[PDB]
């Protein structure tokens, strides 16, 4: 059974001795420093220029990953406090504080999307086609079956975890994470395979590629996260915290998913109050919502609301399950036991038909399948032929072991903005 | 006889509807006019170019005037018909404008399922089957299934448009058989290809999906057989010859008038490539007054449409008996007496307007156009389980046979627009 006095750990990558909670200085607490550092970087920095699915200009991944980071943020601060109540030797012995939770799950979520390609899930599986059918097919019987797993399914969260931790010369650790913050990153602590070995949530995808494994094993380790299988294929049960930042995103990408569908024309004003009403009718003020006299004001208070009642009964599922989750027993995300699941799936359906199968949305993803592709197509072509006076000019142009090298390309074309993807893309072309 | 030539049934009737009881402001024949204006296929010809994307030489302003100038033909011959049968009318109750509206519905629609880019688009089709990416389906059709592909026609596509059931919508826009009769120049079947030089054998009128159907037309009509063998021919229906004597009169005339208008042509060559057509009913003086270019042409090709519909209504009664028993061999314009004139004309706009370096460009752009999207939907359809597979099966279209030539059907009436801002969207150009 996993302790928490481990799960919050303060240890950075190198570290040659133990960092103890109450000898931090709290002007520079682990946790916070770890919130600072993403802001900072220029993989963060970089969602100023990569969009959602709807390019309005101004539904960005930098506006959801903060506005997931703030719902985490409170989720962390409120279990947080009670997890303190039921296990006071943590603040009494140790010097944790309440708000440290609310740091590791902020800084996780704020994270959650900075390693995923542009145009989506079908970004990653233009990624995959790639090696599975396009040219980089020519690579299997060159590679482990669990190095090619990597590319064929290529995973967001996976090309994430390694954007914070992948060490260059001059920055051993990359972003240098408490281990904490990354063990609540990992929602899938499992390598590339085997393939959906059960149907938890946390089997549904993996978490790291094999270029990163070794990492992960040492957090894994500190953490003393539970072993779930030792059959040489490792995977570990969920850092406690990580069902937050799940929470949190599942959350937001709900609400205010409809939210922007709703604003954008997509979804009929009517919806709102129709979808939303169980959810906000035990807080809502008649008569603030009826003096409102625009859409989106109307609805955004709706949201507001929703978001809620939703973090507050996550937080009820969280302690009501948190002895099943220290024993990596809960089979479940957070929401998956929420009472209004049924109003949760009406909203998350409408938002499918609506919004995400809406003819914008299909035309951006299937042009990103050919930018991606051109890209990745011109980049292994290089690496395979260095010699010829185009792919030195390639060279110069896009980048200035075989899976190494493979998977690089993969972290380095997902982690382009949308700009310089592009513009890259139409000089390849000759447009 | 004319009388069953004349059939107002509708695809699916058990009885038989009677000239002489059909009501005069509901005429079925007349309906069909009016279903063809108000239909989908028929609305996106706006957003189709005939071969200069000028955007005021749409294919929607092309089938407008062929069906005006096929009504004035059917009027014509309808009303010398009556005279020379005139039991048709004392007896059966027919009327001089029921030839007029079968002739100007029929070719109202004949352009209708034709794709776009013009022949390079049915040529690009084609090769797609025959040398590119559906060459593999050859082995899991049969011969004449398979023609039908590698031989694509928008004559054959258009009688599929007109016809196609969907669920809650049976039989198409449900034409009088006499309308559709009036509509099919080729009433063969895609195998034998070109069995002779007749006009009626230069390409084929219905895909196999539709063979049914014409055949029940063809035994309602009463048309006469062409073949006694598996491989379907009849004779064409009347009618169809002054449909494409329409056809034929606009696109020389009126493509002329285009050229002239646009620069491709000079305008010095106007009335010496007119004088034949126009030099007995032209008044000169007032053709000098005239100031605008736009105007003096104009003229010009009202002067010789006119001369051409009065000779083509004298060709077909000096044929009728010939035409009534599908021994005619020809068409109406083919023994004009101004062949050798509008061979001339239609010389000098391939010439200046079809070889035009802006033309030729088009057509270009065309064959890739089309050749990506048919690969698009095909390879969709043989692994339909990828999510690309998926994504494409919803921005295109949301038996292998049918399926193959449903897509051809799809991919050839999707408007200039669509197809070239999918195809953008497939090669991630804007
Ligand atoms: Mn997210
Ligand atoms: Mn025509």
């Amino acid at each position: 059974n996993a302790n928490w006095e481990h799960l919050l750990s303060l240890k950075r990558q190198g570290d040659t001795a133990k960092r103890l909670r109450i000898e931090q200085d709290d002007t520079r607490l682990g946790f916070e420093v770890d919130y600072d550092r993403i802001i900072f970087s220029a993989p963060f920095r970089s969602l100023q220029d990569k969009t959602q699915v709807i390019t309005d200009f101004v539904h960005t991944r930098l506006t959801h990953s903060l506005e997931v980071s703030v719902v985490g943020r409170s989720l962390g601060r409120m279990v947080g406090k009670k997890l303190l109540e039921k296990y006071p030797h943590l603040e009494q012995v140790y010097g944790y504080k309440f708000n440290d939770f609310g740091a590791i799950v902020a800084a996780a979520a704020l994270a959650h999307d900075i390693g995923n390609p542009p145009f989506g899930h079908s970004g990653e599986k233009a990624i995959g086609e790639f090696f599975k059918n396009g040219y980089g097919k020519r690579y299997k019987d060159s590679l482990t079956a669990k190095e090619y797993q990597d590319l064929i399914k290529f995973e967001g969260n996976a090309n994430g975890f390694k954007v914070l931790s992948q060490s260059k010369p001059g920055a051993q650790g990359g972003l240098r994470l408490s281990y904490a913050t990354l063990g609540a990153f990992m929602k899938y602590p499992k390598e590339s395979l085997p393939h959906k070995p059960s149907d938890h949530i946390a089997d549904k995808k993996y978490g790291f590629f094999q270029s990163e494994r070794a990492l992960f094993e040492d957090v894994a380790q500190e953490l003393g996260l539970l072993k779930r299988s030792t059959t040489d294929d490792v995977s570990w049960s969920r850092h406690p915290l990580a069902y937050l930042v799940e929470a949190a995103d599942d959350i937001c990408y709900t609400i205010i998913d409809f939210e922007d569908g709703i604003n954008l024309g997509l979804i009929p004003e009517e919806y709102a109050l129709e979808y939303m009403v169980k959810l906000v009718g035990q807080t809502i003020d008649r008569n603030k919502y009826n003096a409102l006299q625009e859409t989106s004001d109307r609805v955004s208070y709706l949201r507001a609301l929703a978001i809620g009642t939703l973090i507050n009964e996550s937080v009820d599922t969280f302690m009501k399950y948190e002895e099943e989750i220290l024993a990596g027993t809960f089979d479940q995300s957070l929401i998956d036991k929420s009472n209004y699941q049924a109003q949760i799936t009406d909203i998350i359906n409408l938002s499918i038909e609506r919004i995400y199968n809406s003819r914008e949305v299909i035309e951006k993803e299937i042009a990103g399948y050919e930018i991606l592709s051109t890209l990745l197509e011109a980049r292994c072509r290089a690496l395979d032929n260095n010699d010829t006076h185009y792919n030195q000019l390639i060279q110069q142009l896009l980048a200035p072991s075989l899976y190494e090298n493979l998977i690089q390309i993969c972290a380095e074309v997902s982690t382009m903005t949308d700009g310089k993807a592009l513009r890259n893309y139409k000089k390849i072309k000759g447009l």
